[PDB]
């Protein structure tokens, strides 16, 4: 069944997704991460760049698609090149094909969110980074509702969404 | 006096500037990290990935900016969007005013440039990359030779050069 796999600068998009694709399940990727970070001795930083975290994540997606009903949903916050080839090669390998999306997001709306839980231009740098083809297919959010994101990745996976 | 600072995915644009700014100098970042690598414990990988390569390496070049002639001229190859805004608020702190560009080159003048000494998708993802605006001022160098790529960021930054 479909893997749709969504990049993110920021969550919301994957949960309405899941709301309105019956049999869908999303698949949270730290999950994985933070089982690695109390496994390991003397970890510190992102669990995201634990070494067995890619490939470790990546085995349980396989085993997760051979078991899911319906589209699996995986929302990541990437914006390593380096990570994101990786990743893209070991789906690959896995003979995995996904929908591959990265959200492209307004710098304000980007910003108003890490507010309410930060240099911006750091958060330029990253959201020019995410701009990069290396993370294509690009989806532009400028104007859209989180329904609206859903429902145009939807469109392009040639999914028919349950209304809101 | 200026500081030219060029950013490329491969070298010989620095070679030709410094034979047409009479009292330049070539500043190379790699002798910083050769130094670091064999005074360092253990190390293995990419000198330029040291902790210590960035802000050692600014520190010299700060010391290089006040000793210099001509123009100091500075090439690096970074693809990280980390450690290039590392770098670019490095020098900033040390309040040194570089005219930075990153060269963006035909994929095939990559190629064939590696080759003389490569997965094409892992080239390709980084000069995708290269192409953020993260990494502005951009220079592209499709149909120029090194003459005139120099030609033209001396033209930028304002400077006359000596005949070839
Ligand atoms: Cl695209
Ligand atoms: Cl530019």
């Amino acid at each position: 069944s479909p893997i749709i796999w969504i990049n993110g600068p920021f969550t919301h998009t994957a949960h309405t997704l899941h709301e309105r694709l019956p049999g869908s399940f999303v698949f949270e990727p730290e999950e994985m991460g933070q089982a690695l970070r109390k496994l390991t001795p003397g970890f510190s930083g992102d669990p995201q760049e634990h070494p067995m975290w890619i490939p470790l994540m990546l085995d349980a997606l396989q085993y997760a698609s051979r078991e899911a009903a319906g589209p699996l949903i995986v929302p990541v916050s990437i914006s390593d090149t380096a990570r994101h080839r990786r990743l893209m090669s070991g789906l690959k390998d896995r003979g995995l094909s996904v929908h591959h999306f990265t959200l492209i997001a307004p710098l304000n709306v980007v910003l108003e969110r890490l507010r309410r839980d930060v240099n911006v231009g750091t958060v330029e740098d990253r959201l020019n980074e995410l701009r990069g083809e290396q993370f294509q297919t690009h989806i532009d959010t400028a104007g859209l509702g989180t329904q609206q994101v859903a429902e145009q990745i939807a469109a392009q996976v040639g999914l028919t969404l349950a209304p809101p």
